[PDB]
């Protein structure tokens, strides 16, 4: 009989949940010799990340799976598994799974074909629009958001100046918060919110983020940055 | 005292560690409002991680954290915590502390200055440096892709090629020894730490990416692979 080994379980799972895969072995015996896990992220390399020997029940994890992936086995059909949990974007990629060649071998002779596990939706998304915009001294700018679904006037927007932390400029949709110039201001038309800065100062040249606070968890739009017509800048 | 929220904790970690943030807050009581982590890889934007109400205990956690992250506190000191678990490259970024307003007031007013967390990828493991990263070459082109191991490896080096959707394939065995059924064209050598994969002439079959693993060690650790791409044409 030809050797063989066979990968089954992956597929689309959800941020922080978990995965068992399982690798059927023919043409021999799980029980003598050493079954690896190896996964290769998309477009990347080769990363080792667990091994078991059946026969004496020795198990050895990579650092970067300790405490959440579980191999095992069930000699009785043949078989080994590797118990994922809490799973990340991170752990997104084609999990191999190979043995030893057995005795003094110490190479990975067989592979299997692989099985592709991607790790990926109830939260409110916020598009922002543009990505991007150039403005001179003293323009009037406008920036808008979309929420995906109804969110009242529940919506914040925050100016974030690089290295520095965010800081509230509108709350509720349209109100300013105390400190923040004149100049700013918001405005909503069902889902769709505006951020307008009347006369563009120096320091208003930063990335802006709007933020939906009607439900739970909290989501930010991607951004959008505000700079002086120019390049590099 | 005007409200201030100060994080401490950041630092270098490498894949698989662990780490703990602190959020120190004055002016205000925990226990009247949530305290929030928002965290920022670098380049990109603002992604909620964790909430916590101090007063009853109550937590709740972005998806791409849960079973990895704890949210904590403690009322006696007025401050907040972030356990990280089983760290991961995708969670370098930097982490702000901030809270919500307070009753009726569900805006994040107040933000810490921020921590850098890091993810590394140096190590106690072998490195395994390989090159070229990628190869244009010819049909009977001789080519020599080397290696070169961080640290005495002996011989426990193999050489491993995989073809565009398929799995890994042997073809060299401790350093030098050729695999069953694998052409003559392959040969492998060891000079010191320097592995060499040659390919006497180049065949049509030989394009792929090939891999150089050593496995002297616990963990076995793969170079970062040397793609050969064809240079000309057949059509």
């Amino acid at each position: 009989m030809e050797v063989q080994l066979v990968e089954s379980g992956g597929g689309l799972v959800q941020p922080g949940g978990s995965l068992r895969l399982s690798c059927a072995a023919s043409g021999f015996n799980i029980k003598d010799t050493y079954i690896h896990w190896v996964r290769q992220a998309p477009g990347k390399g080769l990363e080792w990340v667990a091994r078991i020997y059946p026969t004496n029940g020795y198990t050895r994890y990579a650092d970067s799976v300790k405490g959440r992936f579980t191999i095992s086995a069930d000699t009785s059909k043949n078989t080994a598994y590797l118990q994922m949990n809490s799973l990340t974007a991170c752990d997104t990629a084609v999990y191999y799974c190979s043995r030893w060649g057995g005795d003094g071998f110490y190479a990975m002779d067989y592979w299997g074909q692989g099985t592709l596990v991607t790790v990926s939706g109830s939260d409110i998304q916020m598009t922002q629009s543009p990505s991007s915009l150039s403005a001179s001294v003293g323009d009037r700018v406008t920036i808008t958001c979309r929420a995906s679904q109804d969110v009242n006037t529940a919506v914040a927007w925050y100016q974030q100046k690089p290295g520095k932390a965010p800081k509230l400029l509108i709350y509720s949709a349209s109100f300013l918060y105390s400190g923040v110039p004149s100049r700013f201001s918001g405005s909503r038309s069902g889902t769709d919110f505006t951020l307008t800065i009347s006369s563009l100062q120096p320091e208003d040249f930063a990335t802006y983020y709007c933020q939906q606070h009607y439900t739970t968890p909290p989501t930010f739009g991607q951004g959008t940055k505000v700079e002086i017509k120019g390049s590099h800048h």
